[PDB]
């Protein structure tokens, strides 16, 4: 017995930390990607004759970046899952809380676009947002 | 000068079997996990004296069963980018449109949830609609 497990290991941290990596990227596309479509939809469809463009604006620059700090937590969880496995390769108390943590900052990356979502309606004049309501249902039927 | 390239390719085939592997868990989980729960949360906070959980059981019947068949598409979609790497291991038309259409089965998936989601709603009592509406924001939020 030698330190080659001690080595092993270390691949088997660096691998999955490629792996979860690439899982991260497509967790980041799979949330901006309808929220894009979402924003073009928003601006094609309602108008802005009280200028809630000048409030909307500063509300999408704070989304974004609330979007960038989970955005950054969840490569932290992912490193933190990397380095666990990369001690001990098993389902350990290491890994189960590692794991919970990755799958956390995965749901409040949804979650807060989701918010942001209801929070960008919220900002609208009444008349703006019965249009804003009858595209949404137009969209995602259709 | 011998097999390597014909086991180097089996090994980027089994790299990209693991990263859909987890990409098609997250995506089940990502959509199956947040309605579970709004489900449940739906029972505890909203009433139905007007007997509108018989129409509802109905609904989520006929969800789950779309549910189950866009699932289908998916470990499909994901077994012919498999097999078709398994081919030639490169950006190929047959890999891009592979690929084209695993993101399309995920996306369809989160889509049909969020249609559901409103759908369910929809069949209730205006009464209940503000105490579902009250009872989301409460928790999304917190
Ligand atoms: C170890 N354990 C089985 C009790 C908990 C780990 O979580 P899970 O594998 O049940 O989701
Ligand atoms: C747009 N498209 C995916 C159909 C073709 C563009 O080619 P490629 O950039 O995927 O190689
Ligand atoms: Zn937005
Ligand atoms: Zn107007
Ligand atoms: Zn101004
Ligand atoms: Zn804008
Ligand atoms: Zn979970
Ligand atoms: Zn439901
Ligand atoms: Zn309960
Ligand atoms: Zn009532
Ligand atoms: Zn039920
Ligand atoms: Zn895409």
């Amino acid at each position: 017995s030698r330190t080659f497990r001690l080595s092993v290991s270390t691949l088997v941290g660096a691998l999955v930390g490629v792996l979860m990596a690439i899982v991260g990227v497509y967790v980041t596309h799979s949330t901006e990607e309808p929220h894009t479509s979402l924003h073009e939809m928003l601006h094609d469809a309602v108008p802005l004759d009280s200028n809630e463009r000048e409030i909307l604006e500063l509300k999408e620059e704070e989304f974004t970046a609330r979007r960038r700090e989970i955005e950054s937590r969840l490569r932290a969880a992912n490193g933190k899952l990397a380095e666990s496995i990369a001690k001990n390769p098993q389902w350990s108390p290491e890994v189960e809380e590692a794991t919970r943590e990755v799958e956390r900052a995965a749901a409040d990356l949804q979650r807060a676009t989701l918010v942001h979502v209801f929070e960008m309606r919220a900002g609208l004049k009444p008349e703006h947002r019965a249009a804003y309501d009858r595209v949404l249902v137009d969209a995602l039927k259709r």
